[PDB]
């Protein structure tokens, strides 16, 4: 008998990217869940035995020491943001994104995005720090949104303001970066200041680059030159471990470094 779909389903969940086991062999159902539940107990033994961290966590602690190692300030920021960020980020009570957005009291919001807090620091640390500012901030971000999007996500946001800010200068870091995580990437933008720039893996976006200045940098008090990206945390995880699905690489109760904990 062939296996239902939500037979399939099933041992989906539970196999792994590199798993060498063939589906169609004649082996009952009962027989190859078995096995590859046997499997995915062996590999979370093999985590706690050994290096017991968590892939979201641990690529945070990574990225972190490339950004602090190059000259960019760690910042923790809040996660819990005024809702006046968003229209001061341009994002009307009719737009697309707007609708997105987690809304928690009359006031505040769960922030989709690291920009309004980092154009706030950004600002304030003129005050204080040579030319160039240099900062980043990881932690998680919230949109209501399938296969490449989460509610619940994890961002890198990195920023350079004053000197430097130039596209070349851009691409260098966003290069270094990904080729110091192992992740293989192209730069997409219209090559003729203002410049989006995007970072693609095949179909999948890791991240959407900016080369400022651009007009909103006002309604913030900025007015220096300034370069940014922002990576979604899962999505590297995703590519770097093969993941069918970025629900995989997500803080998860289902999930643990991508293996169910559905056992
Ligand atoms: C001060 C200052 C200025 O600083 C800056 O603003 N500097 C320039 C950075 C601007 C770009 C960026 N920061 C941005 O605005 O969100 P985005 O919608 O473009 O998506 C960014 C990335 O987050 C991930 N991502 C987004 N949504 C999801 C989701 N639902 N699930 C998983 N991953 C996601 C995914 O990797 C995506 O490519
Ligand atoms: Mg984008």
């Amino acid at each position: 008998p062939a296996l239902t779909k939500s037979q399939t389903d099933r041992l989906e969940v539970l196999l792994n990217p590199k798993d060498e086991i063939s589906l169609n062999s004649g082996k009952p159902f009962r027989e190859l869940e078995s096995e590859l539940l046997s499997r995915r107990k062996k590999d979370l033994q093999q985590i706690y035995a050994e290096e017991r961290e968590n892939y979201l966590g641990k690529l945070e602690r990574e990225i972190t020491r490339f950004f602090v190692d190059r000259g960019f300030l760690e910042i923790k920021s809040p996660i819990l943001i005024p809702l006046e960020y968003i229209e001061r980020m341009g994002i009307d009570n009719d737009t697309e994104l707007s609708k997105q957005i987690f809304r928690v009291d009359k006031n505040f919001c769960l922030r989709p995005m690291l920009a309004p807090n980092l154009y706030n620091y950004l600002r304030k640390l003129d005050r204080a720090l040579p030319d160039p500012i240099k900062i980043f901030e990881i932690g998680p971000c919230y949109r209501k949104e399938g296969k490449e999007h989460l509610e619940e996500f994890t961002m890198l946001n990195f920023c350079q303001m004053g000197s430097g800010c130039t596209r070349e200068n851009l691409e260098s870091i966003i290069t270094d970066f990904l080729n110091h995580l192992g992740i293989d990437f192209k730069i997409v933008g219209d090559s003729c200041y203002g410049d989006t720039l995007d970072v693609m893996h095949g179909d999948l976006e890791l991240s959407s680059a900016v080369v400022g200045p651009i007009p909103l940098d006002r309604e913030w008090g900025i007015d220096k030159p300034w370069i940014g990206a922002g990576f979604g945390l899962e999505r590297l995880l995703k590519v770097k471990h093969d993941f069918k699905n970025i629900k995989r690489a997500a803080r998860s109760e289902s999930y643990y470094n991508g293996i169910s904990t559905n056992l």
